[PDB]
RNA sequence: UCUCAUGGAGAGUUCGAUCCUGGCUCAGGAUGAACGCUGGCGGCAUGCUUAACACAUGCAAGUCGGACGGGAAGUGGUGUUUC
């Protein structure tokens, strides 16, 4: 999924030589996403390699029986900060651009996110995925702590 | 994987490009609203925010004759009953 095209500009004697950037995403809508970054001449290029770049880095969105999230979670990017929290069953993804289509690639089906902070498209995808990479799930903190399950819960 | 949560969206704009700080601007709701165009019906509401500025006309607080003396309408007369 491309996110965003840009064209950024190298500057050399003869004039203005022009490349295009890509911000693109990549998941299964199973719960498997990754992003990559691109840059090429032409667009189509551009994305490609933006597509074997998320490949190569790709990570797992831990998810809860409804499809969200175990828990509530901040992250920081450089200036993108971002907070997703869990969401009922039946409210859908709420976010902005990068957190919003990363999330949805993800397959995550209910959740809120906000981006604070900052607005650049990828330092906001970034932050969601370590995010989304910090998230404990249940089995993993009772597996840690010590502690059964039905403790926890409680 | 019980319980809680029924909730927080961004976008353009400084640069040859980038990241940031930072303002402006937009998308939503709400009116005791006004104006423009257009306008079939019904249901329930609403209607001088300004000059506590002036007011023509008409009506918005009376009733009791079982407190009381009278007179005025009739009636034949203080037997009747009204004002
Ligand atoms: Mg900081
Ligand atoms: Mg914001
Ligand atoms: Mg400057
Ligand atoms: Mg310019
Ligand atoms: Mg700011
Ligand atoms: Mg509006
Ligand atoms: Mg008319
Ligand atoms: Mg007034
Ligand atoms: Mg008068
Ligand atoms: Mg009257
Ligand atoms: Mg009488
Ligand atoms: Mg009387
Ligand atoms: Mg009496
Ligand atoms: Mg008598």
């Amino acid at each position: 999924n491309v996110v965003q095209v840009r064209r950024v500009t190298k500057v050399v004697k003869g004039g203005k030589h022009m490349r295009f950037r890509a911000i693109v995403v990549v998941g299964d809508k199973k719960g498997q996403v990754g992003v990559g970054v691109g840059k090429a001449k032409e667009v189509v290029s551009a994305v490609q390699k933006a597509a074997v770049d998320a490949r190569r880095n790709i990570i797992t969105v831990p998810m809860t029986k409804y499809l969200t999230f175990p828990h509530r979670n901040e992250a920081d990017y450089g200036a993108a900060r971002v907070m997703l929290r869990p969401a009922a069953p039946g409210t859908g993804v709420i976010a902005g651009g990068a957190v919003r289509t990363v999330l949805e690639m993800a397959g995550v089906e209910n959740a809120l996110g906000k981006q604070l902070g900052s607005n650049n498209a990828l330092n906001n995808a970034r932050a969601t995925i370590v995010a989304v990479q910090t998230m404990r799930q249940f089995s993993d903190v009772a597996r840690d702590r010590g502690i059964p399950m039905e403790e926890l819960w409680k």
